[PDB]
């Protein structure tokens, strides 16, 4: 049914916000400098894919497990996601990352006000600098995800999950610390409403918005007829 996507939506991306900023948050936590002085990278990205992977199976068995309002945004201009359909699903993914990161909160306490849930940029990368980033790595994702739902050389065989997950997994490798890889209004918003914004805030959620559009661009009318 119709409704039950919302939902089915909602808790998915409930728990994959929590798993991904769970995994992150995971190694710098025991007595500071012994390991996770700054920790090794590769555990993130790769949980950061992984997870959609896995809930794609299970949830987007009937959603679609977009977890991704941006996604869905490209989606709407090219797959057609319903004028209608598209609003209360991005209303469900956002909500849900929203009770991720609340359920999160009750852990530990160190450091209350710079880079702790969020994503930002650091040193030398100006706004503009961060926006093409974004705007890149959603293009890659949109770009896999319209791939997937149509032929291709020697068909995906069935790993349909695992490719689109990959894909996350490879747009994380490169913007994983560059960007926080934000890529999904989503991830960043679910962050901003617990510590509860920053003026920076912007740029994460303009890039995805922006960049899926762009992406389908090029498929749509170069690299589809």
């Amino acid at each position: 049914l119709f409704w039950r996507a919302v939902v089915a939506e909602f808790l998915a991306t409930t728990l994959f916000v929590f798993i991904s900023i769970g995994s992150a948050l995971g190694f710098k936590y025991p007595v500071g400098n012994n390991q996770t002085a700054v920790q090794d990278n590769v555990k993130v990205s790769l949980a950061f894919g992984l997870s959609i992977a896995t809930l794609a199976q299970s949830v987007g068995h009937i959603s679609g497990a977009h977890l991704n309002p941006a996604v869905t945004l490209g989606l709407l201009l090219s797959c057609q996601i319903s004028i209608f359909r598209a609003l209360m699903y991005i209303i469900a993914q956002c909500v849900g990352a929203i009770v991720a990161t609340a359920i999160l909160s009750g852990i530990t306490s160190s450091l209350t006000g710079n880079s702790l849930g969020r994503n930002d940029l650091a040193d030398g990368v100006n706004s503009g600098q961060g926006l093409g980033i974004e705007i890149i790595g959603t293009l890659q994702l949109v770009l896999c995800v319209l791939a997937t739902t149509d032929r291709r050389r020697r068909d995906l065989g069935g790993s349909a999950p695992l490719a689109i997950g990959l894909s996350v997994a490879l747009g994380h490798l490169l913007a994983i610390d560059y960007t926080g890889c934000g890529i999904n209004p989503a991830r960043s918003f679910g962050s901003a409403v617990i510590t509860h914004n920053f003026s920076n805030h912007w740029i994460f959620w303009v890039g995805p918005f922006i960049g899926g559009a762009l992406a389908v661009l090029i498929y749509d009318f170069i690299l589809a007829p």
